[PDB]
Parts: C-alpha cells; structure tokens; sequence
C-alpha cells in the first residue's frame, strides 16, 4: 500500500483517537480481557475500524492461536489426517466462543474489517467434533466471506483443500430440501417442524469411497462425535471425513427424537446455511444450481414461505441464522425475481405486506416485540433487493408506498435504530418520479413537516439526555442514536430535495422549522454537528431548487444573518471547503445575495484558516482541493474585482507564509555507541535498528502538511492564471522565496512532491515573466552559497566530517545545503535548460555574466571536490559490512545525471538491499550520502549544455555571447579542471578516476537521439589543447599499461562490481580510449571553421578541428613509438591487454591513419576578447580614453590591424600622456601569438609520415603479425588500414604471407581449433587479393602441401568446418573459370591478359584429394556442409567430374541427413545451392549440352531485333549459360554467332553479334529410362518417413500467434512440413527440368524391384494417384496442417500439370508435337484410369461418395487445370507455345477417349439430398464447359523458375 506519509500519519492519529481507550485492553491481563470479551457486545454508537485494536485483535490470535495446537486442532492443508475431531474442551470452547461471539459481534459492530490482524488459527481450531466450536467458526467464516466479496474479493488461503472442500460440500452437506418416504419433504418451511415424516434409518450413515462404511441404527447412539469418527476411519480412509462427519451429525441428532434431534438439526442447518452463503459469495448458479437445483429447487417459494414476524412462532435461531445466509443469496439478481414472483410482486397483501403492516402496528403498539436486530436487517435486506427495478414498479404496483407511510406517522418511539432503518430503507427504494405523486399525494408530503416539527421540539424535550459517543470526538453534544437516526432523516430529506423541487418547495416555504431554521444555526450542540454540514447542503439544492425564493427567503430573515456569523463559522469541513463554491460564488452575482456578499469583504472571511493544517489535510490535499482549486474561480469569473482581496487577503497571510514557519525536531542524530556521524572503519559496530533512514516529519508537519493541499488548490486555481493575474503585480516571489528555505528545511526535499503544483504553477510566469527574478532568485541563491561557504571552503585532505564527528558543524547547516542543491537542481529541471531558448533569459543571464561572470563555479568546483572525497576517504573508514547493504548512492531513484558507475559492493544487478538493519551513521547519513552526487553531475550536465547553444539555439540572440561566452568557457574549463589537474594517480584514485569518468563524458554534446554519438565540443576540446593534458595522459598511459604487472579471472568478459584492481586500473581509462578515437573524429563532430579566416594577422591558418586533428596525432605516434620501444605487446606475448581492449585498440588504430586532406598549418591560440573583429583595439583606445565610437572609427577603417601610434585623428594628441601610460611595448603582442606542436614542429604530417615511414623502416607492421595469434581472430575487419600501408607498400606483407605459407605447416596442428583460425586469418592475407594474382609458384608452394594435407577422414579435422572456406580462397582461384589460361592467339587489339596467375589447377591434381572428397563424407557442422556442398556444385565441373559426384554415397549422407532432420533454422541457402546443385547433379549431357546446343540459335539468337546484341550486352549476360557448363557452353559455343562487321584487311571492330553460326537416334526410347537407377523404390519411402512423420502436427511456437500469425500464413512452421515443402519443390522442379526424372517415380513401391521399361510397379503410380496427394485428414485439426492442405489443393494442380510437361526447355515451342515416343505417349493417359475408378469409387458408398469429396473436390479443380493446362504456378516457366499441341492433344485427346460424359454420370450417380451436392457441381460445370469449349476450335513465397534461371 503507498502509504505516503499523510495516509500512514492519519492511521497513527487513529490511535489518538482510540487507543487511550483501548488501553483499557492493551493494559489489562487475559483474565481480564476474558471478562470483557462478552461485556463488550457492540457500540452504544456507529461502527468503527479494527486498526487501532489491531494489537488487540493479535492479542486475540495469539489467546486463540496456539489452543488450535492444544489438541492438534492445528492442520496443514497437506497432511491428511484432519488433525482428529476431539472434543474441544468447554471453558476453552467458551474461551473460544467468548472471544468467537465476540469477534463475531466486533466485526457485525466494526466497519472496515480489512485489517485482519487477529487470524493465523484460521482453518484449525474448526477441526473439532462439537458444531460449538465448528459451527461458530462455520458461521463467523461466512461473515468474513462475506466481508471478503464486500472487499470485491485477507489470508490468501485459497489454496487449502481441507476447509475449501469442506465448506464445497456443506454446500450440500445433506440436501436443501430433502425428501422422505412420505409426501413431506422436510421442506425448508418446516424451520422447526416436527410435525412431519421422520425416517429413523437416518441413525446410521453410509459412505463409499468405492470404500463402503456404516454406522447402522443404535450403533450411533452410544458412539459420540469422537467414537463416531475412530470407528469411521476404521472403516473410512482417514484422509476423507467431511460426510461420515455430516451424516453422523444427522444420525446424532435423529439418535434420539428430543430437543437434542432438533437442537442439532438447527446447528447443522445453521451450519449449511453459512455454508451456502459463503458459496452463493464464491460460487454463481452455474455451479450453486449444478450442485442443488438439480437436487432440491423447492427453494424460491418455500423461502417466501418460511420465516415472518408475522409468523411469530418460529424460534429465531433458524429464522435469523437463514435471514442473513438467506438476505446473502436473495442478493442476486436470479433468485431476486423468484422470491420477488412467490410473494406475488403485486399484491400488497401477502407476506409482501402482510408482514410489512404488521411490524408497521407493531411499532406503533412498540410492545417489545420488536427484534431490532432482526428489523434493521430485512430492512436493509429490502434496501438490497431495491435491485430489479421493473420488480420495483411491480411493488409499486403492489401497494407499495401508502402501505410503508403508516410506519412514517411512528414516531416518540424509542427504536432509533429500525427508525433510522426504516428511513435508510425509504431512501433506497426511492427511485420513481411516480412514486413521488404516489407518496406526494398519500400524504406522505404531510408526515414530513410532522416529523420536522416533532423531532424539532424533541430536541429540547431531552436536553437532559443527551448522552453523545463517549471514547469519540463529538463536536455536538446530543445523544448519538438520536441525531443518527436525525441524520439519515437529512439524507432522505436532501435527496428528496433535487427532484420535484419548485412545487414542494413553494409547498414548505415555511416547513415547520423554515424560520425555526435558525435553531440549528447555534443549535450546534443542540441539533448536532455536521448536521449543518446538511443545512449547507440544503442551502445549495436551494441555491439551485429556488433561487428565486432566495430574496423571498431573504426576508425570513435567516439568510441576512447567515452572512453575519459567516466569518465565524468557516472551519474544517471539505464538503463545505468543496461545495463552498457551489453555495457562495454563484450567490454572489444574485442581486440580494450580491449585497450580502459584498457587505462584510466576505472574500477574507473565506481563507481565515489559510494558516492551518487541518484545513488542508480536510481537503484530501488534493482531487477535492485541487478540484476546489478549479472550482472557487467561478467567483472570480463573477467578480475579478475581488481577486485583488483573493490576491491580498491572502498575501496578507501568503507573504507571512515564509513568516509562519517554527522551529522543529532535530535532522542528523549522533551515534548511541560513539555519538559519531560517521563510521570511521570498516569494522564499526552497527547502531542496529529496523528503522527508515528517512525522518519523515515536514510533510507529516503542518507546514508540510499544509503546504500539501496548499499547492494543490494552487495548481488548481493558478492554471490559467487568476490571482496570479496580480499577485506578481502585487507580490514578488523572489522576495516571497523564503518558502523556499523555510526554517530547517530538511534532508527530505527529495520528498518534495508538490513541485508540480509548486513549479507548474511557476512555470506560469514562466509563460509570463522568468525576468520575475530569475537572474535575482539566483543572484540571492549565489548570496546563499557564499553564506553557506564556511566549512564548504573546507580542508583539502579527506573528511574533517568524520574527523570531527559528535559536533553540530553540518547540523547547523545541514537541511540548508541539501534543501539548496536538491531546490536547484529542481529549478534547472523546470526552466534551465537549452529548451527556454527565449532571449529575455538569455540577455538576463547575459546580465549575470556581466555583474559576476563564472566565478560561482569556483565555489562549485570546491563544493564538487568536497563531495565525496569524504565517503571516498570514509569509504576506508566505512564498514563494507554496511556499505554491501547501505550502499548510499547505489540505492532506488538513483537513475540520471549519467552515473559514472562506482564502486559498489555487490553485484550491481541487485543494488538496494535495505530493510534489514538501520544505522543512526547509516541512518542520517544514508538518506544523504546518496544524495549527493545526485545533487551533482547534474551540474555538470547542464554545464556541457553552456556550451553550443547558439549553435543550434541561434533565435533572436546578440553579440554580447561573442567575448563574454568565450570569456565564460575560459572561466569554465580550467576552473574545475583543476580539481583533478593536481591530483596525481592514486589515493584520489577511487575519487578522482570517478570524476575523469564524467569529466570525459561531458565535453561531449549530449547528442545520442538516433543512437548517435555526443558531439565532442570543440570549444572545450580546444581549451584543453592549450593545456595540454592529452599530453599528461599520454605520458599516464605508460604507467597504465605497465599498471598490468601490478594486477584476473578472465580478459574480456567479466562485468559488474564486488573487486577488481585491474578494473580500476583502467576503469577510467577506457573512456580515453573512446575519446581520443573520436578525438580524431571530426567527422563524427561537428566543424568549426579557421582562426586564419577568423584572423588574418596570424601564421596557423588553419580550421581549428581539421589542424588540432593531427598534432595530438603526431604526439600519439611519439608514444606509440615509445611504447614498442620495449615492444610492449607490439612483438611480445602474455595476451595482456583484453580481447574487448585489444579490439578497442583498432578504433584507437584505425584513427592513425585518419588525416584532413589539406595540410595542417600549425595551431595558434585562444582569446576571449581578441575576438574576430578585434575588439582589443577599441578596447585599448577607450583605456587610453577615446570613445568606442571615435575609438571604433579605426578598426571599422582598417580592421584586423593594430595602430600603436600617438596624435591621430581619433587618437588625438592629447591622448599621448593617456597612450605613453598604457605603451607597453608589446602592443603588437594584442593578437593571439602561435601555439607549437608540443615536442614537434609541425601539427601536420611533417613528422607522421616521416614516423609512418620510421615503422616502415623498423618494420613494426609485421612484428604486429607476431603478436596477432593472442586476439587476431576476427581482426581481419581491421585489415585495411594495414591496405593503405601496403598502398604505400613501404614493406612487403606478401613476403610475410609467403613465409608463413612455409610456417603454415609449422601450424603443427597449432593447438587444433586455432590452426583454422590463425590460418583463416593467413588466407585473409589472401583475401587481401591483389597480388594474389602472382605468387602462384608460393601458391602453388603451399598447394603441393594442400594435396599433401589429403586428411582423406577429415572428419580428423572439426577445425576444417570453415577451413573449408580458407581453402575456399584456393578454390576461388583455382579454375578461376578455368579457360584454361589460353591465350588467345588472334587478331585482338585489347588485352584481355590473365590478370591473375592460377597454373590452371593441374586435373591430376584434383582427382587425387577429390578421391578424398568422396572418401571423407562426414566431418562436422551445418554450415561445413553448406560449404562443402556449394564447393562441389561449382565444381562437379567436367559433367563426368559430375557424373562420379553421383551415385557417390555422400549423396545418401545428404539425404538421410536433412530429410532426417527434426528442427533446423536456415538451410535455405544450402536449398537454393541445391536446387542449382539439381541442375547440376542431373546434368544430362543431352539435356543440358544438347539442350543448349539447341537452345543456341535461341540463346545467341534469342530472336534478336532482326541482331546486334553486342558481346559484352550478351556474351557477359551469357553468366547463366556460361556457368551453365563452361565446357559444354564453349561446346555450345563451338557453333554459335559467327558475327560480321570485321575490318577488312585482317582487323576486327564489332561486337554486335550478328551472321550465321559459329561457321554456319542419339537418344532412344530408354534415353531418360535407363537413366532412372532405382533411387525411389526407398528414396521416396525414407522420404515419406521424414515426412509422413506427422507433417500436421503445430510446432511448439508461440510467435505472439502461434497459429494465426503463421498458420494460414506460413504452414511451414511445424518443421516436419518445413522441409516436405522442399520435398515438393524439388521433386517437381527435377520433373519439369527432365524426362527422366519425371518418369524416376513410375515403379516405386514399398519393396524394390526393377524391371524390364521398368514394369510399372503400380504401387507408386497409383498411390500418387491417391493418398499419395491427398493424404486424407480428419478435419482442420491445426490451421497449419489445415492451410498445408489448402495450399496443397492449390500447388497438387500445377505439380501434376508440370509433371505432364515433356522437357520444360528447348522444344518448349511444342508447336505442332502430336506425339511422345512409345514408352512416353501412353504415359500421358497410363495411370489416370484408376482415378476414373476413384471417381466411379466415389459414385458407389454414398459415404465413399462423401469420402472421397476433397478428391472432387480437387477433380474439378483438377480436370480444370488438367485440360486447359494452367494452375496457379503455372505458366511462370512454361510458353504458349508449349500449349499449342498439349492443349490440342489434352482436349482432342481426351475426345478420342470420350470419357468426359460418363463422369456426367457420377453426378447421376448421387442424389441431390446433400448440402453441397447442389454446390459441387457448379465448378464442374465449367469442367463441363471444358468439354467442348477448347476443343470447340478443332476440326507471396511461390517460387517460379525457368531454366536459365538456374
């Protein structure tokens, strides 16, 4: 619970309130805590929360906690023993009882019984064999129930079977009704009723579970409770009992037929009927009535029927204990109309009213026999069943008002209670505007004024009395139940008020106290309190009833005088402090009301308590008050005149309030074991406490606390201005500010939660005025600071705080500092920022930087330095111990000002872990300790933020930024640089590393918007040149580096905080990397431009980034140089500098190179006053004594120069005495003079290149090369600054390769899993090509070696899963296609020379390892075999190099590999590879040389314009068929284009290729049937097993939709699918490319045989024929295998149509084929037949017939497809011309079968009495329309590819 400080602060104050009376509890012993638990009972008055007797309530549980032990009765819901059912002992019981009773009474006389703080005995002590104590227990449970759904549903034991299964089945622990032999039921009316059928057999009980037990008739007469229950668990289970028990409590009390037989039927009734209360709370008519109504419904009516005191026999118990289980269930709407319709709704005479008139004369006679109890509860009960409105009307139909209107004459009858009841429930049902001119006229509108007047003068009739709450506040002084019962009298009245008000108001103009009003006006005391409160509310229905009647009522003369004690009466009521507004501002205007207001100056009457916290916690401190705070400026739209006392009759009080404030309680404690502060160990003893570090008590003080709802009616009502339209104009904040310091204004401002109605109030003269102080609230906040530099200006050396612990120092000014930075950093957030952008503020603080400029920072920079220093220093003294927990600033809320993260204790993932042990060290200091650099940094922040600005500012701005911001960075850089200039390396260590963390950090334009970098200020950047400090860092560096030998369990991933020296080693360090990276970086900064263009009376002309860039750089070479000295790591080992370094380093690398392209001319200086024009100049002639304008006039006349000379013009002679005193000599020396390159010459490449050269010279490029085996490994990235210096050359790096080409076998195996690395790395000096071209020889030197590797098992070598790819490189080269090196030895007048030397790959060469490829199958790796496959495909070059590739074994490894898979991820660039491998594998010669052969004059020729389509527009677009097969395509080629256009006279210019050819059976029947080998007969069956593995099944996805997103979508998601996809794809794409593979399925079969033409083995071709496509499926089991099967419906079609293709290539013209050859023309009709069987086998089995459907379905979708030759994927690689005989010789063909009529017949084959055989056939009909109309001439993902597309 957010139980902010108010809210817990009220519960204490509840306290107050009433634990000086429970003391009377807390300070009495048990004993006598057990007297008084029965002489308790309920409140003489209203009800009250359990939260003050919280303790008592646990010193309840713990009297009646371990007595649930006392005989076991404590029960684990887990153990199922039930803790056994012993008799629970009398007095204990009535200990318990007492206390039961009790609570029972407590909770029915608390309200608000949430606290819960007297439970932990919950499901245990009802565990015993008497209904005392269970059925107390049973009922008290269901009120708390019942309380628990009233909290809409606090033990959470929900879990519990024990009890929850219990009370389930008392639900029906017997029966509701019952039934017996004879006709009676034991109905429900027969509450007491002896008078029926009463079976004995009922003695015993019988219960199965299948175990059957007894407790037979006499048997349960002497065996009691505990005897009942051995015996049953004897014969029971001993973990059930709840119905042996139930039934055994039946039989007990049938065992005799006496009072006892009765008195426990009630006892178990009662019992059912919390229980059924308890379920109708939890459980709803779904399951209450699939319980019971389906057992005993004879509920509705018999209720109606049972119980009424006009019924006055039956014995209450019954009565009442059903009453509230019963008014429980009645609640709800189902069984509200049954009740409702049993009374009859609409009679007015039956138990409806006939019980209502009679209790109505019952009250009239009050004879006693009026259970007020019972009376207020159906009267509420009714109040509830109001529910059902059209039952309400029926009630209004049943006589419902004049019948309650006798009861309304009752009065000077002392029920209080039923009259305020009966009053409560009048209210209630009063709804209808009907039931107003029902009541209105049935007098009802008479016994108001009745009441009115009685009770009016009974108020005197009993002053005597007047016995008010006595352990209660009571700001009246009559007698409670009176005036309550007087208060709901109000309630009805004011509710009434609204509705039909104007006739009934001008009815009771004069209601019998109208003018007797004014008793309650002082009868305060008299009439009660609050009750005015209600007056109010009259007054405003009134004010919005009849204000017309208000002037009229004016003369009653009440209301003058109401505005005459007015003043008086304002208080503490946030209804009148809410509705205030709604009674008073609107009068205001009302002429007569106008007058009353404006006598008097009401307005100052209204605030009175502006000073008091009371007001302002009565108004919610907030939603009420600031809705108030929106709603009192009604009034000032009325009279604006008045704000000006809204302003002043409160700045009255406003302006005092910084005056109001006190003294109060003390902030920092000293120690109680040393009265110290601060911890000065780390073994310090802990002032342990379970303590808040946190104090709270200014909010939880008045002025706090006022302040609260204070800013929230100021937000409310400043919004949109209003007094604040006048209050700057009256007051002036600043000067009104002291709120802002108070008096001690604590450490908890971080509790100022008003800001936002504190500072988005400001922000409206931030809208309006910021030039309302600003610049003055700071220039007094600086006037503050100096105040506060007294011990700020502190010792340098560590904490003189913790040295002088015990002592006031900070004390005293403690709550001020904190109360400052936190205020200020407030401020800054609100308004100071780069978004004010406004230029009044800008020329404000313009106006700032005048009057002090910067010099705050120095007090800034000393305050920073101090900061924590201290818990640095203390840190030491700081036990860890504490820290790991207090840990200050690593604690919640600690997320901005860019933490430079410090040194925690544990790991940072886990952070706050307070809340154990508190420290007044800890405790104080804490809530502090982590405030301060919060305070901080964010003053750094805003300080960077000083810097750009105008830059990207730049709206209407001025010069005056020009000297001064120059003159301001100057003031800024080297002003808290020095902080850390001086502190040297260590000991400022864990300080000062933290502040040059931030320190890199800003200098940085906080720019990252897209991810990107902060732009690196080049102002600061340049400030720090003419430091310098780079320098300094370069020389630390040297220290930093050998700072390894002083330092662990890992290099590069090792993270989070508990210690590493090493860390803190380079744990600022590492920044400095990044910023020299960038350092160099000015394209990833911004560009500023020259000081030569800026100045021109300079040398370094130069752009100030593009010339700084170098010099650093050539003093970065300097260093780099000087480290390799020793070598460092340059050609050294040890792995030192981490992976994550050593790769940083190539950024740091990188940047060497990186170089502005112009030369760099040396960098100059800088000055904030010889500023571009010189205003030094003017400035001297001024200081000489000429004016700025005369003064002016000369460098407005020359400009960028300086005179230096006496008697001119402007610079008159008499200006001599004042010129000769400010000669200096060195006036030329007034512009900057040059700046050098700080141990060089030239800031430029005047020393780099030469140094550049130096490396090249001393070789450290290559004795890099020693030291890359550490961290080379992907480094290759960071190969091409190494380009350039090879661009350079300068060295050779080939030779370095070469060499270790000889060293690549002194690899040695080089710790296996690093030869392939080391060594891709050695071929990516490969892949730095170029001379790769060459060094064939050395190529060819390392080759022979490469054919030596053999490794013919190279699965001996996981290492070559991706040294595959190093040999790659040689693979890359090896044919370099191939052309054989040839030159061309012909006439060419271009080169075409070979660029790259390769030796053409000797063929012997190639087999010999290939061998080997074929001999080394598996070796490890997915992508291993991604590469050895695509190697091969590029390869399987010769066609018979091919050839062998087939039938080659690896080929099953491939298969029963991935068909074997289960789940892979992205094979699809291996499916792609193999689709061109497929290509390639089944290369028929003839189908693919002779393909192209044919396909040449149609390749070359390709119908060209009619010819040209020169060389390089077709020879280079030849790519495809070039690779097709280069040696086939040159084959191809052999006879191709044979091209004109040739110079005569032996010369050659053309390219357009165009004349002649190059210089112009074989098959047979078996030609693409021999080729078939068998391969299916078991390839397809371990195929289907891959596939057929339940290709249906949903993948275990949940993609946000695991099957909507990606089901209907992507049906490949199950990873069985994902790959039969392929299986298609391929096996179709195979088909269509070649014959033969279409007919590589017709014999397949389970088995294998191979006959001659391959005897069709009918199994395959059938089966295809059948499941073998459809794969028949029960239904859309998942919407994967569901949109498979939908997807398969539209792909089947075009897979079969394309398999009726022929070659799918050159003869795709198909123009006039009428014919295949003899083993192929039947083949176009072959199989078919046995789906015209399927078809007539659908005709048969009119199930069959609806069996097949999918398949019809498909037919004619099929035939559709099949005639007219298209499909959804079809036509995409195939040609018109290809349909011009298949078109013809399908449609023709199928007219030679004349087949198409008989189908006609399986629709004459059905009858039409099924859904969707009417709509079946509409598709057929256009397959129907097939018939003929083609013939009628005669007489997405979806992957499409041709041919050349592979």
């Amino acid at each position: 619970v957010l139980f902010t400080r108010c809210e817990k602060a009220r519960k204490e104050k509840l306290a107050a309130g009433y634990k000086p009376l429970v003391d009377y509890l807390i300070d009495c012993d048990t004993p006598t805590f057990l007297e008084r638990i029965e002489a308790i009972q309920e409140w003489d008055r209203s009800r009250d929360d359990l939260y003050v007797w919280i303790p008592i309530l646990d010193r309840m549980d713990g009297l009646l906690l371990k007595v649930a032990e006392k005989y076991k009765y404590k029960q684990d819901p887990k153990k199922e023993c039930e803790v056994k059912l012993v008799e629970m002992e009398a007095h204990d019981v009535d200990y318990c009882l007492k206390m039961l009773k009790f609570t029972r009474r407590l909770l029915l006389n608390t309200e608000n019984r949430f606290v819960y703080s007297s439970g932990d005995v919950l499901m245990y002590l009802l565990n015993c064999p008497n209904f005392t104590i269970k059925l107390a227990v049973m009922r008290i449970l269901a009120i708390l129930g019942e309380r628990f759904v009233i909290a809409r549903e606090a033990h959470n034991i929900f879990g519990d079977h024990n009890l929850r299964k219990k009370t389930l089945k008392l639900a029906l622990s017997l029966s509701s009704s019952v039934m017996d032999e004879d006709g009676e039921h034991f109905s429900l009316v027969d509450l007491y009723f002896d008078k029926k059928k009463v079976p004995q057999k009922w003695r015993k009980l019988r219960f199965t579970h299948i175990k059957k037990v007894t407790m037979t008739t006499q048997e349960l007469c002497e065996h009691s409770l505990q005897q009942i229950f051995d015996k049953g668990m004897a014969l029971l289970p001993a973990e059930s009992w709840f119905d042996f028990s139930i039934k055994a409590s039946v039989a007990k009390a049938f065992s005799d037929d006496s009072g006892e037989n009765i008195d426990l039927r009630n006892i178990i009734i009662e019992t059912k009927l919390n229980a059924i209360a308890f379920v109708n709370t939890i459980f709803s008519p779904p399951q209450v009535s699939s319980k019971l109504f389906e057992l005993d419904p004879y509920a509705f009516n018999s209720l109606t029927d049972l119980i009424s005191l006009s019924e006055t026999k039956i014995p209450k118990e019954l009565r009442t204990d059903a009453l509230f289980t019963l008014e429980c269930i009645s609640l709800k709407h189902v069984w509200c109309s049954d009740i409702i319709r049993n009374l009859g709704g609409n009679i007015s005479h039956g138990l409806l009213f006939q019980i209502l008139r009679y209790i109505a004369k019952t009250l009239r006679e009050a004879t006693d026999e009026i259970d007020e109890e019972y009376n207020v509860r159906f009267f509420y009960l009714i109040s509830n069943l109001a529910d059902v409105k059209p039952l309400h009307e029926s009630l209004f139909a049943a006589g419902l008002i004049p019948t309650l209107l006798e009861i309304v004459s009752i009065r000077n009858c002392p029920y209080k209670r039923t009259l305020a009841s009966a009053t409560h429930l009048l209210e209630t049902f009063i709804d209808n505007s009907e039931t107003t001119t029902e009541f209105i006229e049935n007098d009802g509108f008479t016994m108001l004024i009745t009441s009115v007047a009685n009770e009016i003068d009974f108020t005197l009739a009993h002053p005597e009395t007047w016995q008010p709450p006595k352990y209660s506040v009571v700001y009246y002084s009559i007698s409670f139940r009176e005036l309550a019962y007087i208060r709901s009298l109000l309630k009805l009245v004011l509710k009434l008020l609204s509705t039909d008000s104007g006739d009934r108001i001008r009815n009771l103009i004069d209601s019998p106290i109208l003018v007797s009003l004014k008793k309650i006006l002082e009868n305060k005391l008299v009439f009660g309190l609050t009750l005015i409160t209600y007056t109010l509310d009259v007054v405003q229905k009134v004010i919005n009833s009849e204000p017309t009647i208000y002037p009229v009522l004016v003369e009653a003369g009440l209301i003058p005088y109401v505005i005459d004690n007015f003043p008086k009466l304002i208080g503490p009521s946030a209804e009148l402090l809410s509705l205030l507004p709604d009674v008073v501002s609107a009068i205001c205007l009302n002429p007569e009301g106008l007058k009353q207001v404006k006598e008097k100056g009401l307005i100052n009457n209204l605030f009175d308590f502006l000073l008091d916290a009371d007001h302002a916690r009565i108004l919610t401190g907030g939603d009420r008050s600031t809705e108030y705070g929106t709603d009192i400026d009604e009034l000032a739209r009325h009279y604006p005149d008045l704000k000006a006392n809204i302003v002043e009759a409160l700045c009255n009080v406003i302006r005092k309030m910084p005056s109001t404030f006190r003294n109060e309680r003390e902030f920092l404690f000293t120690s109680p074991k040393d009265q110290k502060y601060f911890f000065h160990r780390k073994n310090e003893e802990i002032l342990t406490d379970k303590e808040e570090h946190e104090p709270a008590y200014w909010e939880l003080l008045d002025k706090g606390t006022m302040l609260d709802t204070f800013t929230s009616v100021l937000f409310g009502m400043s919004l949109g201005n209003g007094s604040f339209s006048q209050v700057p104009q009256h007051l002036e904040a600043r000067d009104f500010l002291a709120i802002i310091f108070m008096e001690n204004p604590p450490y908890e401002y971080f509790t100022s939660v008003a800001i936002s109605n504190v500072t988005e109030v400001l922000q409206y003269l931030d809208e309006k005025y910021e030039d309302y102080a600003f610049m003055d609230v700071m220039k007094v906040l600086n006037d503050q600071l100096e105040n506060l530099n007294d011990f700020l200006n502190s010792p340098n050396d560590r904490s003189f705080f913790l040295e002088r612990d015990g002592e006031n120092s900070v004390r005293s000014c403690h709550s001020k500092l904190c109360r400052l930075a936190a205020i200020l950093n407030i401020v800054t957030n609100v308004y100071i920022d780069l978004t004010t952008l406004s230029c009044k503020r800008i020329m404000q603080i313009y106006s700032y930087f005048d009057k002090r400029g910067f010099s705050l920072i120095k007090n800034l920079k000393l305050l920073f330095q101090k900061c924590a220093l201290e818990e640095m220093y203390i840190r030491q003294h700081m036990p860890d111990s504490v820290i790991t927990e207090t840990m200050p600033l690593p604690i919640v809320d600690v997320s901005g000002d860019g933490p430079p993260l410090q040194i925690y204790i544990d790991d940072p993932k886990k952070g706050d872990q307070k809340g154990k042990i508190t420290s007044v060290k800890t405790r104080n200091t804490l809530q502090m300790r982590t405030i301060l650099y919060t305070l901080q940094s964010n003053t750094a922040i805003l300080f960077r933020c000083f810097l750009r600005l105008s830059h990207s500012r730049n709206m209407d701005l001025e010069h005056k930024d020009l000297t001064t911001e120059v003159h301001i960075f100057e003031n800024v850089v080297e002003n808290v640089i020095e902080m850390l200039k001086a502190t040297e390396l260590e000991g400022h260590l864990p300080y000062i590393l933290v502040l040059l963390n931030f320190n890199t950090f800003v200098f940085t334009i906080p720019k990252a918007s897209p991810n990107s970098t902060e732009i690196l200020q080049t102002i600061p950047a340049y400030i720090f040149y003419q430091k310098g400090g780079y320098l300094l860092y370069l020389h630390i560096i040297r220290d930093l580096f050998t700072r390894m030998t002083k330092i662990l369990s890992s290099l590069d991933n090792i993270n989070y905080i508990d210690e590493s020296n090493g860390i803190l080693t380079l744990s600022c360090l590492i920044n400095a990397l990044t910023f020299y990276n960038k350092s160099m970086q000015t394209e990833t900064m911004e560009n500023v431009q020259s000081i030569g263009k800026y100045y021109v009376s300079i040398d370094d002309d130069y752009n100030i980034m593009k010339a700084l860039t170098v010099p650093i750089k050539v003093m970065a070479l300097a260093m780099i140089l000087d480290l390799d000295k020793s070598d460092s790591l340059f050609k050294t080992q040890s792995r030192n500098v981490p992976y994550s370094v050593f790769k940083q380093l190539l950024s740091m690398l990188k940047n060497i190179f990186t170089n502005v392209n112009i030369y760099t001319k040396e960098l100059y200086e800088l000055h904030w006053d010889l500023i571009f024009p010189p205003i030094k100049k003017i400035s001297l002639f001024e200081q000489v004594g000429i004016p700025g304008d005369v003064a002016a006039n000369y460098l407005t006349d020359t400009g960028d120069d300086l005179p230096a000379d006496n008697s001119i013009g402007l610079f008159s002679p008499e200006q001599w005495e004042k010129y000769k005193k400010l000669i200096g000599e060195d006036k030329s020396i007034y512009y900057p003079q040059p700046m050098q390159a700080q141990y060089y010459k030239g800031c430029s490449s005047k020393e780099l290149d030469e140094l550049r050269d130096t490396f090249f010279n001393d070789g450290l490029p290559s004795r890099i090369f020693t030291v890359l085996p550490f961290y080379p490994k992907l480094v290759n990235a960071f190969a091409k600054t190494l380009l350039q210096i090879f661009t350079k050359y300068d060295e050779p790096t080939e030779v370095f390769a070469g060499r270790i080409l000889d060293r690549i076998l002194e690899t040695d195996l080089d710790d296996p899993a690093t030869l392939s690395s080391l060594i891709h790395l050695f071929g990516i000096f490969l892949n730095e090509k170029y001379i790769y071209q060459k060094a064939s020889h050395l190529m060819q030197r390392f080759i022979e070696y490469l054919e030596k590797s053999l490794k013919p098992e190279h699965v001996n070598t996981p290492w070559f899963s991706k040294a595959l790819y190093v040999y790659e490189i040689i693979l890359a080269k090896s044919e370099l296609p191939h052309l054989e090196e040839l030159s061309k030895d012909v006439l060419l007048r271009y080169p075409l020379l070979s660029m790259a030397k390769v030796f053409r790959i000797p063929d012997p060469m190639k087999q010999k390892l290939f061998d080997i490829l074929i001999r080394v199958s598996d070796i490890s790796n997915f992508y291993s075999a991604l590469a050895t496959s695509r190697i091969l495909i590029f390869y399987s070059r010769d066609e018979l190099y091919a050839n062998n590739i087939a039938r080659s074994g690896i080929l099953s490894r491939l298969l029963k590999v991935i068909g074997s898979f289960q789940k892979l991820d992205k094979i699809n660039f291996l499916e792609s590879s193999f689709l061109l491998l497929t290509r390639r594998c089944f290369e028929t010669t003839e189908n693919v040389d002779a393909l192209i052969r044919a396909e040449i004059n149609r390749s070359f020729t390709a119908r060209p314009l009619g010819a040209v389509r020169e060389l390089t527009t077709i020879l280079e677009e030849k790519a495809h068929v070039v690779m097709r097969s280069p040696s086939q395509f040159i084959d191809v080629l052999c006879e191709t284009a044979r091209f004109h256009e040739f110079d005569d006279q032996g010369a050659l210019v053309d390219y357009s290729l165009k004349r002649f050819l190059g210089e112009k059976a074989s098959s047979t029947e078996k030609s693409d049937i021999y080729e078939r080998t068998g391969i299916m007969h078991l390839l397809l069956s371990q195929l289907m097993a891959a596939s057929e593995k339940d290709w249906l099944s949903e993948p275990a996805n949940s993609s946000d939709l695991p099957e909507n997103k990606k089901a209907q979508l992507d049906p490949s998601r199950n990873p069985v699918c994902a790959y039969m996809i392929f299986l298609l794809k391929l096996l179709v794409e195979l088909v269509s490319s070649y014959n033969q593979c279409k007919f590589e399925f017709l014999t397949f079969s389970r088995r294998n045989t191979y006959a001659e033409r391959p005897r069709p083995r009918t199994t395959a071709i059938n089966f295809f024929l059948y499941r073998l496509l459809d794969k028949p499926v029960g239904t859309d089991h998942d919407k994967h295998e569901a949109k498979r099967r939908e997807v398969i419906g539209m792909l089947a079609r075009s897979v079969i149509i394309g398999f009726l293709a022929t070659v799918q290539d050159d003869r795709t013209t198909k123009t006039d084929v009428k014919l295949a050859d003899p083993h192929m023309n039947f083949i176009r009709k072959f199989a078919i037949e046995a789906i015209i069987k399927a078809i007539r086998n659908a005709t048969s089995s009119s199930k069959l017939l609806e069996s097949n459907h999918l398949k019809l379905d498909m037919w004619f979708r099929i035939i559709t497809s099949m005639v007219y030759v298209q499909a959804p994927y079809l036509r995409q690689l195939l040609d018109s011309n290809k349909v011009e005989a298949d078109q013809y010789q399908l449609c023709k063909l199928v007219i030679d079968l004349g087949l198409p009529s008989v189908i006609t017949e399986a629709m004459a084959s059905i009858d039409l009495n099924y859904p969707f055989s009417k709509k079946i056939f509409n598709v057929a009909v256009e397959a129907l329309n097939t018939i003929s109309s083609t013939r009628n001439n005669f007489s997405d993902g979806i992957i499409l590819k041709s041919t050349v597309s592979r």
